[PDB]
């Protein structure tokens, strides 16, 4: 079940604004986190906006929400996160 799955992902930083607004939306404050900050709130984001497939819960349907636009991505599977982690490397600044 998606949370459970989405601890499971392998990985102090000052997001850049378009993911810093989606880690405010998920409740977060300030602008300086740890990575581990950083995933647990995208993880937070993707659950209250409901972006993971009830049926593929590994399986995060991001396409028109900013989420989508910041990741230049329709979807990406927790299996093969790649694509987040590209997006995580443009967009933490030490
Ligand atoms: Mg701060
Ligand atoms: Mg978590």
């Amino acid at each position: 079940y998606f949370q459970g799955s989405w601890k499971l992902l392998p990985e102090q930083v000052r997001p850049k604004l378009p993911l810093l607004k989606i880690l405010h939306a998920a409740g977060a404050q300030g602008e300086m986190f740890t990575v581990k900050e950083v995933m647990h709130y995208l993880g937070q984001y993707i659950m209250v906006k409901q972006l993971y497939d009830q049926q593929e819960q590994h399986m995060v349907y991001c396409g028109g929400d900013l989420l989508g636009e910041l990741l230049g991505r329709q979807s990406f599977s927790v299996k093969d996160p790649s694509p987040l982690y590209d997006m995580l490397r443009k967009n933490l600044v030490t």
